[PDB]
């Protein structure tokens, strides 16, 4: 294993260190507004050095944006598909390439057997070839990225399955600045190549004068280079045919035959014929030989596509004939020293490849990101990061229930009847929809995020209706198994989404001596590790003690259900409580309790007081405390050994103490607002424009509530537009913000912690949840762009104090002083900022977001050398996101009566390194099977050093007959393992293993 901390790596360029020494000038630069009048010495091609060009015909379809997949398919993308078949079956030397396959399986499965070898055939002759491969193209900044694995996985399965064809070069043109989550997982998934378009135009103007569009992009801790994948950086500022051709868009825009649609630069295109074949070639090779200029091989990539291009035939035609006329005029005249082609995206690659194996071009190494992105002036995308927060809430929840799901039913093999593989497929298919860059991003018109948002909905039940199953298989006995699998065994309980205060739906449990003394609950643990985790249920009566199914006491709080309304002020149920409890649950298994009621206060449940600081001073039905009162004032609560936390006056955080023989280092919560510009660039759902930096909210004498247990206690406000709450558990406490942005046109809400930690210039955000990159704050670039992706965590440090906020949901924030952390929580946007959308974002609805704060002493702990790119989390603050991420499950028993009833599954389950995870389990066969097989996805983080049995995945499941390490996505075999024992993997790696069994 290399070391990820002490050992820097060389490379070429290092994004951090190229941004620390770029100017960012935006100067016009001419035809080529962005860059400089590029030249070429003419004399570099001759007979022995001609330029090869490939023209890459492509049509980019966004699986959902200003209309839904569903709309999109039947208007656009089947028309687009069923011409291709048509087009290129008939013009062999015609080539295309797709991405998305989300629509090409729905175009697909809809045709007859003899079109499905028709199409067969122009794949296997490679005329249409696919790129990437993806069911989408998603979103680099917000995905997780085990939901980019996920999708990826998708796409390829089905085109493996169906076409018997697995991509190696990846085609990204469109998300919003670009991730090397993506480089990571491809090269892991067998990519030898991929191409990236949106970056900042000042890093495309940097790189192209140093001919480094071409790199081998490198994670930012791999010393080695294994990690190393070839990627083409497109250098202008669209991937449309004005700005694929060459530099000056005037000239490629007359060679995009479809525009005889026009021009904007007042030059239509001509058709070609023998009397301008001449003088239109020496116009389009002039360009093609600028844009060669500036990658360092004689082989040039011309992209020919736009959004929903090649719909029409006679678009089919009038591109493929014109540029017929000019490969023909080029190709036979010698003076041009050019070979021109209709190709593909592996064409282009393979020729690049021949070229560097030949001596002819070495390529630099390059680690980083290329967020935030911009595309002109002051236009940083960083509003996206933030854009339609429910549905980016959304997505973390139902990337923790298809986990769930595919993990607790992989245990078994399923009867057809059961329909398990069918809920899986849907679960998987609308989750990796939603990775989409129109999708997750916020980006779309409201109609088709109420699409997203309703599939999503399905998939959460598909999702329910498999882990309630597979949990009644589980702990039922096999004696007494005997499953109606239409039946309803268990109903999930979460407390986390959408949250009371969003949705009042949690189910409670009615106890009662007449009606039904006890209930069976079930807490399941994706992880495979040993937990313990505070759970609660909603009770009908206080009266309730919790035991395991041996009917050990277990210590439980009792808690009142507490909700808020219109200022702002809670009220309390007389009718249901909440139970509080630690589950125990082994890895990757399952633990029985049982609630039960009684007369009187219980032996071993506690119950919490409840002050309600206010200035004019609730009954509770049957709870035992009553409701205490007070003035606003300064309070200060500890949960068992645990930190100690300060509130201030308002109800937020003003300090944490770690040890009681620690000092109270100060942590002010604090919440303001961002407005949109009256003059010039108005933000919107891509653009964040701030008329200045943000003035606080008006707090004023907010009603404060303050619970108080043994197992937990809570600190809720009600401030305008957010419910706030501070929940200790003790250790790290959790965040919870209800965000009601109501009709605050023209507003985003940021949540900031103002700490004396000696961070500078310096902070740590994630990518897709994989890793921490170093961020610079940068004042000679304006705020929005000091702005990044927070998928998952955020971190500030000096020499002795690190503090790190994890998040349950992607959203976008920075550092913008030594010592602060920012956060935005929702946006609210009257105007459209100009990217297509054509509306703003005034579809905001009350989201719970949900956050872990970690206050920590890292003095004694290795930290990476003060050059790394990278940061790691300690133990704790990884375990908080896993908190966040990949909770307990929570089952109720249906029926009064469990008769099988076991108490436990996984006991003898291995408890790995708290920094393994088995990021997937998944049964690959369906009962019909002779073989059935198991994939598993392992991820090993990286944890500072500061001061368990070996997991082997191929025997979690008896009778192992065969164990394979395979790409990510499961696909191809990388090693045969002898032993059928999985080697166990290094710090940052991720590999996948397939377990066969007899
Ligand atoms: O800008 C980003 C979005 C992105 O969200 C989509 O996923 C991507 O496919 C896309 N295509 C366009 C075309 C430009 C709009 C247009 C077209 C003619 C006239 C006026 C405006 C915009 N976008
Ligand atoms: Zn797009
Ligand atoms: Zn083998």
């Amino acid at each position: 294993c290399q070391d990820v901390v002490q050992d820097v790596p060389n490379v070429d360029v290092q994004m951090l260190e190229l941004y620390d020494r770029m100017s960012f000038k935006d100067i016009d630069g001419g035809v080529w507004k962005q860059g400089w009048n590029i030249k070429y010495d003419p004399l570099k091609y001759n007979a022995h050095h001609k330029l090869k060009v490939f023209v890459v015909p492509h049509s980019h379809n966004d699986p959902g944006w200003i209309q839904t997949f569903e709309e999109y398919y039947q208007h656009d993308t089947k028309h687009i598909l069923s011409n291709a078949l048509r087009h290129l079956h008939d013009n062999p030397e015609m080539k295309f390439i797709w991405a998305e396959i989300s629509y090409f399986a729905r175009f697909y499965h809809d045709l007859g057997e003899n079109k499905k070898l028709q199409m067969k055939s122009i794949v296997k002759n490679g005329q249409l070839e696919f790129v990437t491969g993806g069911w989408v193209m998603p979103d680099e900044a917000n995905s997780h990225w085990r939901n980019v694995l996920l999708q990826l996985t998708e796409g390829q399965t089905w085109l493996k399955q169906f076409m018997n064809v697995t991509p190696t070069a990846s085609w990204a043109i469109d998300p919003f600045g670009h991730s090397p989550t993506m480089p990571y997982i491809l090269q892991k998934s067998g990519f030898k190549n991929m191409l990236i378009q949106r970056t900042h135009y000042s890093v495309k103007k940097e790189l192209a004068q140093q001919r480094q569009l071409e790199f081998l992009w490198r994670q930012i801790w791999d010393n080695k280079g294994d990690t190393a994948l070839f990627t083409h950086m497109m250098p202008f500022y669209s991937y449309d045919i004005p700005h694929t051709c060459g530099p000056d868009p005037k000239v490629c825009c007359q060679f995009d035959f479809k525009r005889m649609l026009s021009c904007p630069w007042k030059v239509p295109p001509r058709t070609i014929s023998d009397q301008n074949v001449a003088a239109r070639s020496d116009l389009l090779v002039d360009q093609w030989k600028k844009k060669a200029e500036l990658y360092r091989t004689n082989v040039l990539l011309i992209p020919l596509g736009d959004d929903f291009r090649f719909k029409q035939n006679t678009e089919w035609d009038v591109q493929r004939v014109n540029y017929e006329r000019l490969f023909e005029h080029i190709n036979s005249q010698a003076h041009f020293n050019v070979q021109a082609q209709f190709g593909t995206l592996q064409e282009y690659f393979d020729a690049v490849h021949q070229a560097e194996r030949a001596g002819q071009a070495e390529f630099p190494t390059l680690s980083g990101d290329f967020f935030t992105y911009a595309d002109r002036s002051d236009n940083y995308w960083s509003g996206y990061y933030t854009s339609r927060p429910y549905h980016k809430r959304m997505d973390r929840v139902l990337m923790h229930y298809v986990r769930a799901a595919e993990m607790l039913s992989a245990w078994h093999s399923w009867d057809g009847m059961a329909r398990i593989e069918e809920r899986l497929e849907q679960a998987r298919r609308e989750l990796s929809l939603f990775q989409h860059h129109d999708g997750i991003t916020g980006t779309a018109k409201t109609h088709v995020v109420v699409d997203y948002e309703q599939r999503m909905q399905e998939a959460l039940k598909a999702c329910q209706m498999v882990m309630q199953q597979s949990v009644y298989r589980l702990l039922t006995k096999p004696s007494i198994y005997s499953p109606d699998f239409s039946f309803s065994y268990f109903t999930l309980d979460d407390s986390r989404w959408p949250g009371s205060g969003v949705e009042d739906s949690r189910t409670t449990i009615i106890l009662g001596e007449d009606i039904l003394p006890s209930k069976h609950v079930v807490m399941h643990n994706t992880l495979p590790h040993w937990r313990e985790q505070l759970v609660d249920f909603y009770v009908s009566s206080p009266f309730v003690s919790v035991t395991d199914l041996a009917n050990n006491p277990v210590e439980a709080q009792v808690s009142p259900v507490w909700s808020w309304h219109h200022t702002i002020h809670p009220q309390g149920s007389t009718t249901k409580y909440r139970i509080i409890f630690k589950a125990r649950v082994p890895p990757m298994g399952l633990a029985t309790y049982v609630l039960t009621i009684s007369d009187s206060k219980p032996e071993h449940t506690s119950y919490a007081s409840n002050l309600l600081l206010r200035k004019n001073p609730l009954p509770l039905g049957q709870y035992p405390e009553d409701v205490k009162f007070g003035d606003p004032r300064e309070i200060s609560l500890r949960v068992g050994n645990g930190p100690t936390l300060a509130f201030s006056e308002q109800g937020l955080l003003k300090s944490i103490q770690l040890t009681q023989d620690s000092p109270h280092v100060p942590v002010h919560f604090k919440f303001l607002k961002y407005g949109v510009r009256s003059h010039g660039d108005r933000s919107g759902a891509y653009l964040f424009l701030p008329n200045g930096p943000a003035s606080p909210v008006e707090l004023g004498q907010p009603v404060v509530l303050v619970t108080k247990g043994k197992l937990e206690s809570s600190v809720s406000v009600g401030l305008p537009s957010v419910v706030h709450q501070t929940i200790m558990r003790g250790g790290a406490p959790e965040i919870r913000n209800l965000v009601d942005i109501g009709s605050l046109d023209n507003t985003e809400i940021v949540m900031r912690l103002e700490t004396h930690i000696d961070s500078g210039d310096i902070f740590y955000t994630d990518l897709n949840g994989l890793q921490f990159i170093k961020r610079r704050r940068l004042d000679k670039l304006p705020l929005q762009a000091n702005y990044y992706p927070i998928p998952s965590g955020m971190f500030i440090e000096d020499a002795n104090t690190r503090l790190t906020l994890l998040t349950g949901q992607p959203l976008g924030g920075s550092s913008l002083a030594s010592g602060e952390l920012e956060i935005m929580q929702d946006r609210r946007l009257a105007s459209d900022d100009e990217r297509g959308l054509g509306q703003g974002v005034l579809d905001n609805k009350p989201v719970l977001h949900i956050y872990r704060l970690v206050l920590e002493k890292v003095n004694n702990c290795v930290r990476p050398s003060e050059l790394h790119p990278a940061g790691y989390l300690t133990s704790a603050a990884h375990k908080a996101s896993q908190s966040l991420l990949d909770p307990l499950d929570k089952f109720i028993f249906a029926e009064n009566e469990w008769i099988g009833a076991q108490g436990q599954f996984g006991g003898d389950h291995p408890s790995a390194r708290e920094d393994l995870d088995v990021s997937v389990m998944r049964r690959l066969t369906k009962s019909s099977a002779k073989t059935q097989r198991v994939g598993y996805v392992l991820h090993r983080t990286n944890l500072m050093q500061c001061g368990t049995q070996k997991l082997d995945v191929c025997h979690l499941l008896p009778n192992v007959a065969r164990c394979e390490r395979t790409t990510l996505t499961f696909l191809q075999n990388l090693e045969h393992l002898d032993g059928m024992v999985a080697p166990e993997v290094c710090p940052m790696e991720t590999a996948a293993y397939v377990s066969s069994h007899s």
